[PDB]
């Protein structure tokens, strides 16, 4: 697809790949030397995939270029062009490439510099220091922050996804589109027939089996048959979707009066209920966050009904962790009773199925949209802010936020809106999802996000007695393999703390991030300033982890685990039981989402869990930003680092019952988009 024009610069001009990335408008090139100018020379048709070569001779002798500089003029119909990037070989034999990866309308001029990565004090002469300092102009004027609900991290200004900046939208209008993809998702499924019947109960368990065997995969029909078993309750607050929340226990809470009489038939060590805590094999779950927050009244004839339980777990003789007792709210009482296994059949089913209603609320709120989405579009707006494209920290961190500002106003202007889809579904939809939001964000802090660290709070760090936490096990590998990459990087560009205590963009970046994102909290723990290579090094893993590896934990075994709905109901239809021996399975089916929101949910997880035809894995960088050797032998090594976690991971789940593959490097984007 080369296209050679000959009649000096050699000047090679390589467009996009995307749907729309040709033009057929007239492109003006010029040159920008230390010794002058050049004159606005015309290439002239760019289709999509071209790398087109064009002789251009000069006027003037212009000495080392500086700059390359883009103006498109209309011809005809306003044409959007992707310029992927420009090289040069020079008279003198020089071959200068200079990284695009930009979206050019014809309103504004692309001014370029050669992808050596570089600080503000690298720069000293007038050109390039007026370039990187009206470069950030105007970013800032372009990339704005804005509150979008009260409490919320800061995100981008704009209403839709159209105000967005065409350089990071996504490359059609409609191609990942919330409406589209979740009614779409109800063809492929096929449940049409009960997309709208609100009303309507599965008959029983066997009612809606028919419409899960057709569409059901490996884990999810693993769930359908043995999602009543207690070992694969407990199981997946280690390795389902949402494996985030568990603790092991110290002290019994006041709140939970459970007695070792209680559990005994659970315990199995001739041990006490308090030995059993002060030994390490008590762990526990509490969802006081969903004490109070609203319960979806968006629909009249349907009552959406939450909870806030708490889940006692025991870690057996084989090491495997299982619930022990369950108090559905947190205020002890007699109309709040603490249900057990040894409970009638339906008690205890019932009771874990409310637990579960309750980890997919947290889950979908908290550690999905709060903890990876929004926390990612923070770093990204700051970086678009604060950062020229030729800094070395832009370079490395934009693959890592590439569609996610995208992603997150699709969501904002469709999804989790007021009268959103996410209203069809789910007890939260309504209001209540943002108040969840809200009193999260105390919990927001940057040492949750540092995940070795984040695991140690927990309790949970130890191999040795929690030996069965896949979920740590990979981000454990998957983070010291982003940890040794940025650190190669910082140590390339930066040569001492001083070199990163001193350079504004970088200060101004993590400053944006703590005022804007974060809302200046205090005790949010995030740095206000990076003074060491070592501090800024955790600070960019943590960046690149939550956006590829924490997201894709958490997000992809979406379908896996929710798609059988009794194991994660996106809302209830009756309060909690508020005593023993009552509730029947009849009462359960009732309780459990209607045929019209069981179809939402199932078209909503499942588009929610897909891979784009051609995603971007973790490492894959085919922008290349970094064009030097040093940087690039650190990626090639970061390849080679994250095949070998794929390998061990790999080996580990052929000997497993349920494979926990969602950290295997090889399925973890680069970034949030989706
Ligand atoms: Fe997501």
């Amino acid at each position: 697809s080369s296209h050679h024009h000959h009649h000096s610069y050699t000047v090679t001009v390589a467009t996009g790949s995307q749907e729309h990335a040709g033009t057929d408008d007239y492109i003006y090139l010029s040159l920008v030397g230390s010794a002058g100018c050049s004159e606005k020379h015309l290439l002239d048709s760019f289709e999509r995939g071209a790398v087109d070569s064009y002789d251009v001779t000069v006027d003037e002798e212009l000495g080392e270029i500086q700059l390359v500089r883009i103006e498109k003029r209309k011809y005809g119909s306003n044409d959007d062009w992707y310029l992927k990037y420009i090289t040069l070989k020079t008279p003198h034999g020089d071959y200068i490439e200079f990284p695009c990866y930009r979206w050019i309308t014809g309103d504004v001029e692309v001014v370029l510099r050669d992808g050596r990565a570089k600080l503000a004090r690298d720069d000293q002469i007038h050109i390039l220091k007026q370039h990187r300092r009206k470069e950030l102009e105007t970013r800032q004027k372009q990339y704005r922050w804005m509150e979008w609900n009260p409490g919320f991290p800061l995100s981008i200004d704009a209403k839709c996804h159209k105000d967005l900046p065409r350089d990071i939208q996504f490359d059609s209008e409609k191609g990942v589109d919330f409406v589209l993809n979740y009614s779409k998702a109800m063809e492929n499924l096929f449940i049409n027939r009960f997309m709208h019947m609100f009303q309507s109960s599965w008959n029983d368990f066997a009612d809606f089996e028919k419409i899960f065997v057709k569409i059901s995969n490996t884990i999810s029909e693993r769930v359908m048959n043995h999602w009543q078993e207690d070992l694969m309750f407990g199981y997946q607050f280690l390795n389902g979707a949402n494996p985030v929340l568990i603790r092991r226990c110290t002290e019994l809470p006041e709140k939970l009066p459970v007695t070792t009489e209680m559990v005994e038939c659970s315990l199995e060590r001739q041990l006490s209920l308090e030995q059993e805590v002060q030994q390490g094999n008590i762990f526990i779950v509490d969802f006081e966050l969903l004490d109070g927050i609203d319960a979806n009244k968006t629909d009249p004839c349907t009552l959406q009904f939450l909870a806030a339980p708490i889940c006692l777990l025991y870690k057996n003789l084989a090491n495997k962790i299982v619930p022990i007792a369950i108090q559905l709210n947190q205020i002890p009482g007699d109309e709040n009773p603490i249900f057990l296994p040894s409970d009638a059949k339906y008690d205890w089913l019932l009771a874990k199925i409310w637990v579960r209603s309750s980890d997919f609320h947290v889950h979908q709120t908290i550690t999905h949209l709060l903890r990876t989405h929004l926390v990612s579009e923070v770093f990204g707006i700051a970086m678009y802010r604060q950062l020229p494209a030729v800094h070395p920290i832009f370079k490395l961190l934009v693959a890592h936020v590439r569609f996610t500002i995208a992603i997150n106003t699709k969501a904002r202007e469709q999804l989790i809106c007021e009268c959103g889809l996410f209203d069809k579904a789910n007890a939260t939809g309504g209001g209540g999802h943002v108040q969840m939001v809200q009193r999260a964000m105390k919990d927001l802090t940057y040492a949750s996000l540092c995940f070795p660290e984040a695991i140690k709070a927990r309790g949970m760090e130890s191999k040795e007695d929690i030996p069965y936490y896949f979920y740590r096990d990979d981000g454990l590998l998957v983070w010291e393999a982003i940890r040794t990459f940025t650190a190669e990087v910082v140590d390339i560009y930066y040569e001492g703390d001083q070199v990163v205590e001193e350079d504004p963009e970088l200060q101004d970046f993590v400053n944006d991030v703590y005022v804007y994102g974060m809302r200046g909290r205090k005790s949010s723990g995030f740095p206000k300033s990076v003074k060491s290579r070592e501090q800024l090094s955790e600070y960019l893993t943590v960046v690149i982890f939550t956006a590829s590896a924490q997201h894709a934990a958490v997000n992809f075994g979406q379908y896996d685990w929710a798609s059988w709905i009794p194991n994660a109901p996106p809302t209830m239809r009756a309060p909690p039981p508020t005593a023993k021996g009552v509730v029947t399975i009849e009462q359960i089916v009732d309780t459990l989402p209607d045929r019209g929101r069981s179809c939402w949910h199932l078209g909503a997880v499942w588009a929610l869990s897909q891979f784009q035809e051609n995603e971007l894995f973790l490492g894959m960088y085919p922008e290349e930003h970094f064009i030097e050797k040093p940087v690039k032998e650190a990626m090639a090594r970061f390849r080679k680092n994250l095949e070998a976690i794929v390998s061990v991971i790999a080996e580990r789940n052929e000997n497993l019952q349920l494979p926990y593959y969602y950290l295997s490097p090889d399925r973890i984007p680069n970034s949030v988009a989706i």
